[PDB]
C-alpha cells in the first residue's frame, strides 16, 4: 500500500544504502558497490541447501550464540542492498529476491520469533537483529506484502514492545539513554513504519528526544563536553559515536512524520560536535582515551572511528541551514583534508554518504582552514584533549577517580586495558599512524605511556575499578594552558603517587611525587612506549650523546635529556629531566594477536617495533620529573632545555609547580592548605589545581578544587606579595 510510510521507508532507504544516487562512473562509489558485490557473492556461494537444512551459514550455526542471528540477518541486509542497485549484478535477480524471502521465512520458523526467549547477549536480539530485520524489509518492500512485514516484525515487538527500556523481557531491564536510544528509534521507527503503527512512530519520537537533555549526572552528554554512559565510563567514541551516527540517520524521516521534533530541542546537537566531539578529533583520529573497549577491535582502529563521527556530523550539516551548515561543513573538511593517514572513503559506507562528502571537498566554497589551538578540560569524565596548531601535535590525558571506571573490560573486549586510565598519556604527531597499524594488540599492556605501576601480573578476566579518591582534575586557564592532577593508587593499594602534569602551550611536564610500595614487586614509571615506523627511524640522543638502543633493557643513570631525532621534525620527541634522572631504555619488536584481548578478533599475529622508556622508583617517597617537548629539532630542543633550567618550582609530597618563564605561567598542584609562596611573587592558599598567568604586575587565575568540583573566589586562594 504505496501511501505516507512507503514514503519515509524510500528516504529511509536512500540514507542507509543509497541506490538512487549510484553512478558506475563514480569511482568512490563503484568501490563500495564492489565490496557489496564480493559480499553478496560469498554469503551465496557458502548458504545452506534447504533439503533438511539445521542452518544458513556454517559458521554462523550456533543459534544457541546471539551474534550469529544479528550476522545471519546482516547477510540478507547486503543481498537487499544489491537486487535493488540498478549496477549490481544482482539487480532484480530472481534467485536473491527468493533467497532472502527464504531466509527469513526459515528464521521466522525455527530460529529467531515471538515464541522464543533471549539466550546470549540481549543487544542482538533487541537492536543488531532488529535493525537488520528493519533495513532488509524496508529495501526490498516491493518483494514482501504488508502482511509478511508484518510477520517477521512482530518479533521485534516482542522482544522490543517499549521504547522507553531494553531488557523488557529479561529479570533486569534497563532504562533506554545515549546511543542504545538511538538504536531504539532505529529499531522501532523504521519497524513502526512498516508496520504502519501511529502510535509506535509517535511513542518512539517521543522517547527519542530525551537524547537532546544535557545531564550533570549519570549517562550521557556533559555541559562540559564529556559524555559518559555504561554507569560511570568516559563513552565519547563510541557509544556517541553509534549516537551522533545514528541519529543523524534517523533525523531526515522523523521529521518528515507527523511527529517532527522541535528544533530548539535539537539545538544540543551543535553542542555535541562543538563541545565533545571536535576537541577528540585529531588529524582525522579520534582519540582512544574516548573509545572505551572499541580500542580492542582491528576493524575500528582512531582514523577509522573518526569517520564513524565525521559522517553523522556531515549528514547534521547537510540537514542544517546557513551559518550552521557552513561551519559544520568547514569542520567536517579541515579534518577530513588534515588526514593524509586514512581514506575517508574507507568508511563512508553508503553512496549518499559518499556523494555528500565529494561535493564538500571539491566545493570552493567550503573554506577549509587549519584549526586553532584548544584545549578541553572534560572534568566530568576525567580527560583532557590539548591541541596546539602552531606546532602541529595533540596532546590526551587519560585519568579515573572516584567519578569513574579506569577501563571497560565488557563482551570479552579489551582484556588488557588495565593502565588505559592510570595517568595514561598520548601524543598525537606527524605519525597520524601511531595508535594504529597494530597498535594495541602488540603495545606491552604493563607499561603502558606515563603510567606509574608496580609489575606485578595481571589477569585478563579482571574487571574495571573505580578510584578510592575524588582529588582528579584539571584546572584551564586558556586555550593553550592548563593544569591537572591525579591521587593515584594502584589497582591492589600497593602503590601510591601524586601524579601531576602541567600543559605549557608547546610542551607538557609530568611531575611525580610521593610514590610509595607496600608490595615486594618492582615500582616504575613509564616515561614512554612509542611505536616506530621502520620508514621513518629515530636517531636517539642521551644527553645530546647519540645512543644505540636494543631489544636488551640498557641504563642511563645521569640522565638530563632523551631526544628521539626523526628526519621530519613533527615527529620528534624530546624529554628533558628537571634533575638528573636514572632511567632505562630499549628498543624492540613485540608480537600478539588482537584475539589477546578482544576474543572476537582474529589470532593472526600482528608485529610492531616499539620504544620504551622507564624510571624505576626502588625507595619509598621516590619522585619523577620531566618536560615532553614535541616537534623541534634538536638544536631547539638543546636550546629549549637550557631556558627551562629552572622552571621546576618544587616536587614534593604536598607541592608540585612548573614555571614557564618565556610565558608567564605557572601551573601549581597543592594537595593541603598550607600557604605556598610561589617565586617569590604571589600565594596560593587551598589544596586544588592552579593555572596562574603574570601579565605586567596583574595576574589571571585558574583554581579548580577537583573534590568539589568548584573554584573559589580570588581572595580565597591568591595573594599577590
Ligand atoms: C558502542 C559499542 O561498543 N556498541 C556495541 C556494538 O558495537 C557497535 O556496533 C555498530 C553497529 O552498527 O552494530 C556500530 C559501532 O561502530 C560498534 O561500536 C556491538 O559490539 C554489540 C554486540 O553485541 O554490543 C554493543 O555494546
Amino acid at each position: 500500500v504505496k501511501d505516507t510510510y512507503t514514503d519515509r521507508l524510500d528516504d529511509w532507504n536512500g540514507i542507509i544504502a543509497g541506490n538512487q544516487y549510484y553512478d558506475s562512473k563514480n569511482d568512490q562509489m563503484a568501490k563500495l558497490n564492489q565490496e557489496l558485490e564480493g559480499k553478496v557473492a560469498d554469503s551465496l556461494s557458502s548458504i545452506s541447501s534447504q533439503a533438511d537444512r539445521i542452518y544458513l551459514w556454517e559458521k554462523f550455526s550456533n543459534y544457541k550464540t546471539s551474534a550469529n542471528l544479528t550476522a545471519t540477518y546482516r547477510k540478507l541486509e547486503e543481498m537487499a542492498k544489491q537486487v535493488t542497485n540498478p549496477s549490481s549484478r544482482y539487480y532484480q535477480d530472481e534467485t536473491v529476491v527468493r533467497t532472502v524471502r527464504d531466509s527469513m521465512e526459515w528464521m521466522h520458523k525455527h530460529v529467531y520469533n515471538s515464541e522464543k526467549s533471549i539466550v546470549g547477549n540481549w543487544w542482538d536480539y533487541e537492536i543488531g537483529t532488529p535493525r537488520a530485520i528493519n533495513n532488509t524489509l524496508s529495501l526490498m518492500k516491493e518483494y514482501f506484502s504488508d502482511e509478511e512485514i508484518k510477520k517477521y516484525t512482530d518479533v521485534i515487538e516482542k522482544f522490543v514492545p517499549d521504547p522507553e527500556h531494553f531488557r523488557k523481557t529479561t529479570d533486569n531491564p534497563f532504562k533506554a539513554l545515549g546511543g542504545n536510544l538511538v538504536d531504539m528509534g532505529r529499531v522501532k521507527v523504521i519497524a513502526g513504519l512498516l508496520r504502519k503503527d501511529d502510535q509506535e512512530i509517535s511513542s518512539t519520537i517521543r522517547s527519542i528526544e530525551q537524547v537532546f537533555k544535557l545531564v550533570d549526572q549519570g549517562e550521557g552528554f556533559y555541559q562540559d563536553g564529556s559524555y559518559i554512559d555504561h554507569t560511570n565510563v568516559a563513552y565519547t567514541g563510541a557509544y556517541g559515536n553509534v549516537l551522533i551516527d545514528g541519529l543523524s540517520q534517523l533525523l531526515p524521516v522523523i521529521q518528515k512524520t507527523k511527529n517532527p521534533i522541535d528544533k530548539d530541542k535539537m539545538q544540543t546537537m551543535y553542542h555535541w560536535i562543538d563541545k565533545s566531539f571536535a576537541p577528540l578529533l585529531v588529524n582525522g583520529e579520534l582519540m582512544d582515551m574516548s573509545r572505551g573497549r572499541s580500542i580492542s577491535r582491528a576493524n575500528s582502529e582512531g582514523h577509522v572511528a573518526a569517520v564513524e563521527v565525521l559522517r553523522g556530523i556531515h549528514r547534521i550539516a547537510d540537514m542544517s541551514e546557513g551559518e550552521t551548515k557552513q561551519r559544520l561543513q568547514s569542520l567536517v573538511k579541515t579534518i577530513v583534508q588534515s588526514d593524509s593517514y586514512y581514506d575517508v572513503f574507507k568508511n563512508l559506507k553508503t553512496y549518499k554518504d559518499i556523494s555528500l562528502m565529494q561535493s564538500l571537498l571539491s566545493d570552493a566554497g567550503v573554506a577549509s582552514v587549519p584549526r586553532t589551538s584548544y584545549l578541553s578540560a572534560f572534568n566530568k569524565m576525567d580527560k583532557t584533549a590539548m591541541y596546539n596548531a602552531e606546532k602541529g601535535f595533540g596532546f590526551g590525558l587519560s585519568l579515573f577517580s572516584s567519578r569513574t571506571l579506569n577501563y571497560e573490560h565488557m563482551n570479552k573486549e579489551n582484556k588488557r586495558g588495565w593502565y588505559t586510565s592510570d595517568g595514561m598519556f598520548y601524543l598525537y604527531n606527524g605519525d597520524l599512524s601511531h595508535y594504529s597499524d597494530g597498535y594495541w594488540p602488540t603495545v606491552n599492556p604493563y607499561k603502558m605511556p606515563g603510567t606509574t605501576e608496580t609489575d606485578a601480573k595481571r589477569a585478563d578476566s579482571d574487571t574495571g575499578k573505580v578510584l578510592p579518591s575524588a582529588f582528579v582534575g584539571t584546572s584551564k586557564l586558556d586555550d593553550a594552558n592548563a593544569t591537572a592532577t591525579m591521587d593515584f593508587t594502584n589497582w591492589n593499594q600497593t602503590l601510591t603517587a601524586h601524579k601531576s602534569w602541567f600543559m605549557l602551550k608547546d610542551k607538557i611536564a609530568f611531575l611525580g611525587s610521593n610514590i610509595q610500595n607496600t608490595s615486594t614487586d618492582t615500582a616504575a614509571t613509564t616515561i614512554d612506549q612509542r611505536k616506530l615506523e621502520s620508514s621513518n627511524p629515530y636517531k636517539v640522543y642521551v644527553n645530546d650523546k647519540e645512543a644505540s638502543l636494543t631489544e636488551q633493557e640498557k641504563d642511563y643513570p645521569e640522565t638530563q635529556s632523551v631526544f628521539l631525532e626523526s628526519s621530519d621534525s613533527k615527529k620528534n620527541i624530546g624529554y628533558f629531566f628537571f634533575k638528573k634522572s636514572s632511567i632505562s631504555m630499549s628498543k624492540a619488536l613485540q608480537k600478539g594477536a588482537w584475539k589477546d584481548i578482544n576474543e572476537g578478533q582474529s589470532d593472526k599475529e600482528v608485529e610492531n617495533e616499539f620504544l620504551t622508556i622507564s624510571q624505576a622508583h626502588k625507595q619509598n617517597g621516590d619522585s619523577y620529573g620531566y618536560m615532553l617537548i614535541p616537534n623541534v629539532d634538536r638544536a631547539t630542543f638543546n636550546q629549549m632545555i637550557k631556558e627551562l633550567e629552572s622552571s621546576l618550582i618544587e616536587n614534593n609530597e604536598t607541592l608540585q609547580s612548573v614555571y614557564d618563564a618565556k610565558q608567564g605561567v605557572w601551573g601549581i598542584v597543592k594537595y593541603d592548605d598550607s600557604v605556598s609562596t610561589i617565586s617569590n611573587q604571589f600565594q596560593v592558599l587551598k589544596r586544588g589545581v592552579y593555572t596562574i598567568r603574570k601579565e605586567g604586575d596583574e595576574y589571571k587565575i585558574a583554581y579548580y578544587n577537583p573534590e568539589t568540583q568548584e573554584s573559589a573566589p580570588d581572595q580565597e586562594v591568591f595573594k599577590k606579595l
